[PDB]
This record gives C-alpha cells, sequence and structure tokens, in this order.
C-alpha cells in the first residue's frame, strides 16, 4: 500500500505515535517519506547482507527475523515480512521500542539526515487529524 500523506498521518496518529517519546507527528511522516517513500512494501538490502522492510525501513540485523541474517537478533519478534503489511500496526509497535532504546530517531539515517532541524510540521499541515 503507498499511503497518502495525510492519511498515514492520521493513521500514525491512531497508533499512538504523535509525541511518543517527544518527537511530533510531522517527524514520523518526514521519515516515512524519505525512508520508503509511504510505500508499505519496500525493501533495501544493506551492505552487511541484513534488509530494512516496509515503511519506516526496519532492520533485519537487530529487530525482525527473516531467516537470512546470521547471527542477528529479532527484537522486535516478528517476521520482517509483517512490517510490510497494509496495516501499520507492526511497523509501529517495533518502531515505539527502536525510537526508546536511546538513541531517538537517530537510528533513522534519512530522518537525520532530511528532516532533523527542518520544519517538520509541514508534512501534517493541511490535514484533518
Ligand atoms: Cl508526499
Ligand atoms: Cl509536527
Ligand atoms: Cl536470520
Ligand atoms: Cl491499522
Ligand atoms: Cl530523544
Ligand atoms: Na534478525
Amino acid at each position: 500500500k503507498v499511503f497518502g500523506r495525510c492519511e498515514l498521518a492520521a493513521a500514525m496518529k491512531r497508533h499512538g505515535l504523535d509525541n511518543y517519546r517527544g518527537y511530533s507527528l510531522g517527524n514520523w511522516v518526514c521519515a516515512a517519506k524519505f525512508e520508503s517513500n509511504f510505500n508499505t512494501q519496500a525493501t533495501n538490502r544493506n551492505t552487511d547482507g541484513s534488509t530494512d522492510y516496509g515503511i519506516l525501513q526496519i532492520n533485519s540485523r537487530w529487530w525482525c527475523n527473516d531467516g537470512r541474517t546470521p547471527g542477528s537478533r529479532n527484537l522486535c519478534n516478528i517476521p520482517c515480512s509483517a512490517l510490510l503489511s497494509s496495516d501499520i500496526t507492526a511497523s509501529v509497535n517495533c518502531a515505539k521500542k527502536i525510537v526508546s532504546d536511546g538513541n531517538g530517531m537517530n537510528a533513522w539515517v534519512a530522518w537525520r539526515n532530511r528532516c532533523k532541524g527542518t520544519d517538520v510540521q509541514a508534512w501534517i499541515r493541511g490535514c484533518r487529524l
């Protein structure tokens, strides 16, 4: 599923991401835009053999099991394929664990390089929330 901007903002708000650990909703929409272009089916392989999955590009090195990342962890206790669903619940619940692990949203490289320090409120401007 390719979300619209305001559609995704409303779904993330219903799932409790607005101001979660102090990160306003626009931060999460901005991260999703540049990580996946709002596409739940996005995948990308990393140099070390791990793979990033879904709308927030969560990494099989630490967070999910895909059966092909030897020596990795599965800290969200899910198969990585669950992060590709049109229902974003699994991705949101795993992202909550990631952002709580000490480094905040710096875990998302695209957030750090393209959203951090910008006017992220623009990403929810005009949306009915
Ligand atoms: Cl857009
Ligand atoms: Cl915001
Ligand atoms: Cl594995
Ligand atoms: Cl949902
Ligand atoms: Cl933080
Ligand atoms: Na893994």
